[PDB]
């Protein structure tokens, strides 16, 4: 029967109990796996999300000279391709992050300051995540324009490889979109989507979001840019999107739902979205497609669910 789902803001605490235990960093693969300060540290982030509580500022932590190292590695190696190499909408908003929100390479910011940002742009607010969320949950928060967020810093001995999501990952990667408004409705629409739609059709809207969110291109006029979270935050592969190397195809939903992907190489193949508007109208019409007995609508006024 109708899987649960939320139906105020409030209700995603609920998935705080509904995450996998046993996280990436227990892998003997991990690169921080023999580190034991390392394990503790992801303990010590994992306890913030597990006991954060929706409506609460998200505490602030002071990151250690080593993670700092991390972060600046990252952010100095990658800030050189966003200028010939982003979407216009990155560009667009980051000098705004370097200025207001201390995205600068001796510093890695707080989430609360980023949120409050994220908040008075698009009404986009982030939550700590813990460690994996099923597709199911974490595509419902998009629904109330709540992004679920890592806070950890992947391990110092590799700074230019992370094996899952981290803070650089979410900072320089997912951020700069959430600030857009269409990008912002855009997402919102996946997550309205997914809202009591059968596991089925919960891991078609999946990979229409890693095609989208995490690995789009844009069409810019006569050119191809990128907005893709995981290209914005992989230096390699950032700048293999845009060679002749991969096959580029139009964002066709009812084709890229069920393409196969791969999340250990430069995928092969990359869909380009005509803008984040059309793209939303795509999902829109892609979500009327799904089996539900209702339909939904998000009341921004009281931060609620309308079932119809
Ligand atoms: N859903 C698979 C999980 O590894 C994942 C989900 C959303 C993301 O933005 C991501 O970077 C990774
Ligand atoms: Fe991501």
């Amino acid at each position: 029967t109708v899987p649960w789902f939320p139906r105020t803001i409030q209700e995603l605490d609920r998935f705080a109990n509904q995450i996998l235990s046993y996280g990436a960093e227990l892998d003997a693969d991990h690169p921080g796996f023999k580190d034991p300060v390392y394990r503790a540290r992801r303990k010590q982030f994992a306890d913030i999300a597990y006991n954060y509580r929706h409506g609460q500022p998200i505490p602030r932590v002071e990151y250690m000279e080593e993670e700092k190292k991390t972060w600046g590695t990252v952010f100095k190696t990658l800030k050189s391709l966003y200028k010939t190499h982003a979407c216009y909408e990155y560009n667009h908003i980051f000098p705004l992050l370097e200025k207001y929100c201390g995205f600068h390479e001796d510093n890695i910011p707080q989430l609360e300051d980023v949120s409050q940002f994220l908040q008075t742009c698009t009404g986009f607010r982030l939550r700590p995540v813990a460690g994996l969320l099923s597709s199911r949950d974490f595509l419902g928060g998009l629904a109330f324009r709540v992004f679920h967020c890592t806070q950890y810093i992947r391990h110092g001995s590799k700074p230019m490889y992370t094996p899952e999501p981290d803070i650089c990952h979410e900072l320089l990667g997912h951020v700069p979109l959430f600030s857009d408004r269409s990008f912002a409705q855009f997402s919102q629409e996946i997550g309205l989507a997914s809202l009591g739609a059968p596991d089925e059709y919960i891991e078609k809207l999946a990979t229409i979001y890693w095609f989208t969110v995490e690995f789009g291109l844009c069409k810019q006029g006569d050119s191809i840019k990128a907005y893709g979270a995981g290209l914005l935050s992989s230096f390699g592969e950032l700048q293999y999107c845009l060679s002749e190397k991969p096959k580029l195809l139009p964002l066709e939903l009812e084709k890229t739902a069920i393409q196969n992907y791969t999340v250990t190489e430069f995928q092969p193949l990359y869909y380009v979205a005509e803008s984040f508007n059309d793209a939303k109208e795509k999902v829109r019409n892609f979500a009327a497609t799904i089996p539900r007995p209702f339909s939904v609508r998000y009341d921004p006024y009281t931060q609620r669910i309308e079932v119809l």
